[PDB]
């Protein structure tokens, strides 16, 4: 009795099979949307921290703000840090609850977050440019291919990118991903895209 | 050129100082309270952080997290959240000139714009949804784009004296508690505050600006 | 056993309360004293925040600013460094047994006392002129194997220098010492039971819960 | 119309007087070296973030504290400092010092920096510490290759211990310098693994 949970970069959840399998379990839709998203060169991390690219440098730099420090703010600042947990039924995955910040509706728990931000004109009311980053987190080899969206011996080869990814066995909920410190830094970071805008993941 | 106030309703109101006070078209939004606990009894104050008052050891001790930092925390699970919004209002008067939550920028057509940011936080434990206890703080802020005023919580009267001779020129009185308030003057908001022969008169100060009062049953407590 | 005094002068002191109040041990680090600071008029809590005072509002209005706060900051620089230090110490009698810091650690050939003092100068170029300060100390204890006031500067033995922390010692736990619309005014008086405003050498300063 | 590069000894230098290339003055101020590690390996930011790589994966994962995170907390000690050093733009020579113990006397560099040791509680020994310090400064073909720890221009400088900020000085401004798969390109060149002496070090933009 074990699973694979696969959290991708479309706000979805997906229950796979260690059991000669990779076979669809079951499969999560929620109301919330994308994983991440930008109009916005800025680039947000899942995090969601906040970095600034121009090709005229190698300068990936950090930026002093973050999609949160933006809330707590010409141009007028709003925004909300959601979180909801689900509420499901280990296989099957049919929620037995859905409470929200602002609702309750009555053992495997999927914690959704997701910070936004707007920028509105402040006469005008209508925005600029936004940000709205999330993640899952849950609770009561297995390899991921980040950049080639796997799972991997069986392969589930997922569109669209992949976000976070937990396998469930026994004791559950264990996610996946001189000179060799050097070495080891350059696979802790990727940047991807979606659809669209791009994106930074983390370690 | 007046006094906006918010309450605990969650509602404001918009004055008329030299209009001797009389309120004029004032609605407002729903998000509920300006406070509603459901928790020997801890008390929230309006900015988000809260305190423990043992009643036996009269102990208002300042337990050491906010609503905020639950919501970055076993037996129950911490849902919740943080949401702010600007309703943009042409007012005087109405006049939602706009809406603009983190769900989409509802405009309008036809100049005081309105935030209102709002901490709630849900225990529930994970069973099933079963609701453990919650806590949601709030308040809106006020900025304004192109007689003496005083607003001393305890009876819920908005007042204005004069600088001539000190007396009281007309006073408006409320349902719920005071929340907040500001003058509109000029353009730039004010807001009216709400609040060793000098280390008394430097206590009175500090026992002068803390209130603690209570709305809709709700015990809560407000300060400088 | 004893009971420990932390007071406002950076000092320490152990009295057994079941002697009538004899002393025995009695710290006096190097540290200096807590509150210093180069002051309507603005003052900082014991601890670390800053409380702006207005005589004409009358209102103990807050400052948007800590004494850490402010070393993650013009014309002014701003200057200082939050320490804090550990000392192990013998509860009884004397003495330190090891000592200390972010700078090394010295052990002397069960009662474990730690320091904490934040700093903020404010200095300016070209000369750089002090223009004003602000350190706020403070004390915490640990330990491995009776009604104080506040107002008075006393204990049930009468100090000299305002009282800032004490605690008790027995069966090995350091427990520290405090210093209807009708139910509204008995937690209404415990929200003025809580803060402090004194006066210290000078310096006005303000402690809470 | 300088160059400025605080090096990884906590001490700093000024060379090149637009045409020389002639380090005109060198301070240096205790602490001593700009990282301590002592030191499963737990590899320090010189910010210090802190991060654990194993040999056994591949991955460099970071760690829930920072050197001040912890330091509200094995008994813990430490202290955040910040110090400023106030000297004349050329020549160096401080003119005033304002740490935490007040002022001295008689271009503006400023350092920060946070230490933490780890004790035993009934025996005051230790047990690991993390000290982390950098430097700023404002006032009143410039290169490096920190992997060779010199600044270049003609000519170049060859330092020890490795370089960490590079600031230049031209007119009255203090200027630093440090598809997809392009971008992918700016992120594993935007961190660097040092060593020194001794110990391994991280780092960003760079």
């Amino acid at each position: 009795r074990s699973l694979v949970i696969i959290s991708t970069l479309d706000g979805r959840i997906a229950a796979l099979d260690p059991e000669n399998h990779g076979k669809k379990q079951w499969d999560l839709d929620v109301g919330s949307g994308s994983l991440v998203s930008s109009s916005l060169m800025i680039i947000p991390s899942l995090d969601g921290a906040l970095f600034q690219w121009d090709q005229d440098r190698e300068s990936m730099e950090t930026v002093p703000f973050t999609v949160e420090s933006l809330l707590e703010s010409d141009v007028v600042l709003v925004g909300g840090k959601s979180l909801t947990t689900y509420g499901l039924s280990a296989y099957s995955g049919k929620v037995r609850y859905i409470c929200s910040a602002l609702g309750c509706r009555q053992i495997l728990l999927l914690q959704r977050t997701q910070k936004t931000v707007r920028a509105v004109g402040p006469r005008s009311g209508n925005e600029k440019w936004n940000f709205s980053v999330g993640h899952f987190e849950l609770r009561y080899v297995i390899k991921v291919s980040v950049a080639d969206w796997k799972v991997m011996e069986w392969e589930y080869q997922f569109c669209t990118p992949i976000a976070s990814a937990w396998l469930l066995k026994d004791g559950k909920v264990i996610p996946i991903s001189v000179e060799a410190a050097r070495g080891a830094t350059e696979n802790s970071v990727y940047l991807g895209m979606y659809r669209g805008q791009l994106y930074l993941q983390s370690s």
